[PDB]
């Protein structure tokens, strides 16, 4: 129901291959940063501090908390969930705006 985060889950080891690129492990846990041609997705692990980085969708899956199965959505409707935007529409907001606050709700 709620939204403003959205996750994903690594179901193969991917292998940085562009400049730019970043690496990932199977059967793992992060949360995309963003999404080009809803092909590709904007990686960001905390692991190490770097990212973020240009991942593939098939070697990544969107699901809700829960054990990990698959549901049947998909990530583009999660990208609508979380207004996820677009690598090209992030890369436009970065240097653009600076840190700030918004207000945030609360429920235990």
């Amino acid at each position: 129901g709620p939204l403003g985060s959205l996750y994903a889950i690594v179901l193969y080891d991917f292998k940085a291959e562009k400049a730019d690129e970043l690496t990932t492990y199977v059967g793992e846990n992060l949360f995309i940063c963003a999404h080009h041609n809803c092909e590709w997705f904007i990686a960001k692990p905390i692991g190490r501090l770097g990212g973020p980085g240009l991942v593939p969708v098939g070697f990544v899956s969107i699901i809700d908390i829960a054990t990990g199965y698959a549901t049947g959505n998909d990530v583009i409707e999660d990208i609508k969930s979380v207004n996820l935007p677009t690598v090209q529409e992030w890369k436009s907001n970065i240097a653009r705006y600076k840190a700030s606050n918004i207000s945030l709700g609360s429920v235990e």
